[PDB]
């Protein structure tokens, strides 16, 4: 029904410290988990996993990763890659109806969106991985 | 496939077509906006609404603008915008399980999708309007 009961439940099953407007959780010490509750009865989940490069070859190279990786299915919700609006941050994000949430499938959903993240992560990192 | 039901009563219900895999529909005479079944037990709603110029600052501007567009919410929060696998068509597409799909959320969705699809066509041809 409302968000604050799920994230409860959501936060005893998997042993998580409590959640809050929006609320934020620290994920295997590596990433930060946003939990937004938008205002048409749905909740955002959106994580920040790395930065695009200033300038330069690099940039478009990871421009045009991002351009095409939103082509295929990237996740449940919608899970769409973004740049936010300063023009580095790479972000990952998706919204449910809480309408059919629940605590077993909003646990699905985060183990998706970690998942993805991490995979998401490795291909940015990998760009610029050559040493000379 | 278990959804052509509710496609022609969502059709039928809007003085449309019937629809065939996937489906298309020529939308007021502009867009050809498709109807896929997904392997996920969801319907995908995809249209290509324009293109990427090939290479240069314009295609850079583009890329720009489309890694950008998918960080706020776009139509209520199920599509996003990307580059198809050619590089070239730029593709406004959304995914929903079949599950909660009524011929009622199908018309309000098939409105938002080329609603979005008319802004995002003027956003990306607004980058080359200048004349010297």
């Amino acid at each position: 029904n409302t968000i604050q009961p799920l994230l409860d439940e959501f936060c005893r099953l998997n042993e998580l410290p409590p959640l809050i407007n929006r609320c934020q959780l620290l994920v295997d010490d590596r990433f930060v988990l946003y939990f937004t509750a938008t205002e048409d009865d749905a909740l955002m989940l959106s994580v920040a996993f790395g930065g695009l490069e200033k300038s330069g070859e690099l940039r478009v190279r990871g421009l045009e990763l991002l351009a095409r990786a939103n082509y295929q299915r990237v996740g449940s919700g919608n899970l769409a890659l973004s740049l936010a609006p300063n023009g580095r941050q790479l972000v990952l994000a998706g919204r449910q109806p809480t309408e059919h949430l629940n605590s077993a499938n909003l646990t699905v959903w985060f183990h998706e969106i970690i998942e993805q993240t991490e995979l998401w992560q490795a291909r940015f990192a990998m760009l610029d991985q050559d040493l000379s």
